[PDB]
């Protein structure tokens, strides 16, 4: 075999980190790799050496695998692995590593360049023998036909057409011994939609739930499958939240997705892990071949969570590499048992409100929840960022993954409520409230969700707390506090103070009063939405003076008169006030008041604009008629005595010219009329 | 059976302090009760929310 003590990693993220921290356990050197900038990201703060690659688009970063393979060679490089996306899929890099002398890390390229197309694939699959559900068989060449095979090929009905998801031949027409209505649905398809005359029929299925075995191969012939898992829950093609126990699976059952599993790699061959994806119906009762992958998915510590081989803690990684290394396995299929249950969920910066757009900004204060045992539940969490960085726009909006291991499924799923729940970023929007309200009402405890499981409870979620009067009052104050020393050695005479704040919530302003009585900086009351209070604040240690774009993050106390008291740490910027507490988080925008301060000119501008002296000879006029000029832009140059002295106006509004170049004109001439747009 | 996920705690000390810990376990939500001032004791600085209830004397 082939010694390794160098690795190299191709793509960067939460992937990054795991394939460099087992490394350290198995005593190997490390490589990181970083685009333009990009280098206080944690991943290289972690390798031995870091490279830059170059600009930022992923044409120019991680898709030059020829200039990677050099530098690597120059490097000596052992061993890469390149994880998912950018060349993950590539079987021209996969073969010039090979022909570099390097050891890559999963499938040959053989297996990727036949999986890529759909076609050849079924093909094999199909000549396997594994059943699999096809996408087509022939054509129309005759509507006799479609009640020929319609009870032969497959009974399930699946109308359809060539193409187009209109689907309207379909009209769920799950009945068989149909033939008046099947050949009238399709001739009433047909029009409007002619597309081409060809049809397909397969069978059709009322309900989807999605499967995929996981499976391991080394170099010797010999390999185990590891234990199966669920994807119901996606929303537009995105996955959202997993379960590697498929709740409610039989054991047999289990053993079986095994067999077609192992026969489907053994015909391609494979080597290293890889996952067989299904497609299941709970009324047939049986599944069908969708697709599958020639790589690692993200998925991988959520299944390791509920398999244990020879009673020893499992790592799927570290295998990959002890594949790599030319060594056989050492434990059968029977080595590895199940232990307990696990939930996985991912959270994406992105805004729930809008239209699921990732934002890029700042991150100002990451909570992190406990990552240790207790009670009976393991949760942990597994994070790409940390305080101080900030998100790219050209990455994936993806921050961290939380999962939660128990010895029963109550108490996985109650566990990641509770860690859900405490898991705090401030900066950027998050679905983290949406992930919340997908585990609290949907009763999927019970464990049955189909693959448009998201799509009918729309209503349902999409819901947030309310913000109350209350989070106005600690918000808006610390506003105040948090950027200088209102109410702090405030002054005046036979009267009392009062200081307001406006909040732009939603599409209406809000106004929001605060003023004391006494000789009291600590009794405070408040009046907003026509509701008043009082209570008594306590601030903490005073931070950040240069109140920079992070600004200041301090700790609040607040006594309500009623009896009430609470914490808020709150980090307060001129565009918002985030307040954290037990109420959760709410970002309150502030109401916006920016519009030219200065040029706010309204003037009509009729007549005697950009006047010329009496030399005049107007030329060379490079402003079209009728276009706005706000900034102020040589609008006429004329010329007395080799004296261009343009005008340069800067009245706003579009300019009309009334002379032509090369026209003499006479003295404080109106050569245009500089007048609003109206 | 009735779901429990709010606890209270009438007293104050190292009592409120164990009965605050174990919660955490469990997964259970935490309610702290102090007297005039005595908001800076450890025990409420441990629950989710604390109350003043009035004046030190224990009749009060």
């Amino acid at each position: 075999e082939r010694k390794v003590e160098k690795l190299l990693v191709a793509n960067r993220g939460e992937i990054a980190c795991r394939v460099f921290r087992t490394c350290r356990e198995m005593h190997i050197r490390t490589v990181a790799l970083f685009c333009e900038a990009e280098r206080n990201a944690k991943h290289v703060a972690e390798a031995d050496e870091a490279v830059c690659i170059g600009p930022p688009p992923a044409v120019n970063s991680y898709l030059r695998g020829e200039h990677i393979i050099s530098v690597a060679k120059q490097l000596n490089v052992d061993a890469i692995h390149p994880g998912y996306g950018f060349l993950s899929e590539n079987a021209s890099f996969a073969d010039a590593i090979t022909r570099s002398g390097i050891e890559f890390i999963g499938p040959p390229a053989s297996a990727i360049s036949l999986m890529g197309s759909k076609s050849e694939s079924k093909r094999i699959m199909e000549a396997a023998g594994v059943p699999v559900v096809p996408g087509y068989y022939g054509e129309n060449q005759n509507v006799s036909f479609l009640a020929e095979e319609a009870k032969k090929v497959g009974f399930p009905i699946l109308i359809k057409a060539v193409s187009g998801g209109g689907g309207k031949g379909m009209k769920i027409v799950e009945r068989p011994e149909d033939f008046t209505f099947m050949l009238e649905s399709a001739k009433r398809e047909a029009t409007n939609f002619f597309k081409d005359d060809r049809v397909i029929l397969e069978r059709y299925v009322k309900r989807s739930r999605h499967i995929e075995c996981q499976i391991f191969f080394d170099k010797h012939g010999r390999g185990v499958f590891f234990f199966e898992r669920d994807c119901s829950v996606q929303r537009r093609y995105q996955k959202v939240l997993e379960e590697a126990p498929a709740p409610h699976l039989s054991m047999e059952t289990r053993q079986r997705i095994g067999e077609v599993a192992l026969q489907a790699a053994k015909a391609v061959g494979y080597v290293g892990a890889g996952t067989v994806e299904f497609i299941f119906d709970t009324s047939t009762g049986e599944f069908y071949f969708m697709e599958m992958n020639t790589r690692l998915q993200v998925e991988h510590p959520v299944t390791e969570e509920v398999c244990r081989i020879k009673g020893a803690p499992l790592d799927l990684v570290k295998l990959q590499i002890k594949t790599a290394m030319g060594k056989p396995l050492t434990f059968s299929q029977e080595d590895v048992t199940l232990v307990g249950s696990c939930i996985e969920a991912r959270v994406y910066a992105e805004s729930p409100e809008r239209g699921f757009l990732p934002e890029s900004g700042p991150l100002t204060f990451i909570r992190e929840p406990f990552q240790g045992v207790r009670g009976p539940a393991r949760t942990r969490l597994d994070t790409g960022f940390r305080e101080g960085d900030n998100v790219l726009i050209h990455y994936d909006p993806m921050l961290a993954k939380v999962i939660s291991w128990g010895r029963s499924r109550e108490e996985a799923l109650r566990g990641l409520r509770q860690a859900l729940g405490e898991y705090k970023v401030a900066g950027i929007n998050t679905n983290i409230e949406f992930l919340k309200r997908c585990c609290e009402t949907p009763e999927f405890a019970r464990g049955g969700v189909t693959t448009n499981f998201i799509s009918e409870h729309e209503s349902q979620l999409l819901k947030s707390p309310v913000v109350t009067p209350e989070v106005a009052a600690m918000a808006a104050t610390a506003w105040l506090l948090n950027r200088c020393d209102n109410w702090r050695g405030a002054f005046r005479l036979n009267s009392d103070t009062n200081a307001t704040v406006h909040f732009y919530i939603d599409d209406h302003p809000v106004e929001v009063r605060l003023h004391t009585e006494g000789a009291n900086y600590h009794k405070i009351f408040f009046s907003v939405w026509d509701h008043d209070g009082s209570f008594e604040v306590c601030s903490g240690p005073v931070t950040s003076k240069h109140r920079d774009q992070k600004s200041i993050v301090n700790d609040f106390t607040f006594l309500f008169e009623n009896g009430m008291h609470h914490t808020v740490l709150a980090v307060a910027t001129e565009g918002d006030v985030t307040v954290i507490g037990s109420f959760g988080l709410h970002q309150l925008r502030l109401l916006p008041l920016t519009d030219g301060f200065g040029d706010s000119s309204t003037a009509g501008g009729t007549s005697t604009k950009i006047v010329s002296p009496m030399p005049g000879k107007v030329s060379k006029l490079l402003v079209k008629s009728g276009d706005l000029v706000e900034k102020g832009q040589v609008l006429v140059i004329v010329e007395a005595m080799k004296m261009e002295h343009p005008v340069r106006a800067l009245q706003d509004g579009r300019v009309s010219f009334l002379v032509k170049e090369g026209e003499v004109v006479g003295g404080d001439h109106v050569l245009a009329t500089v007048a609003e747009e109206e």
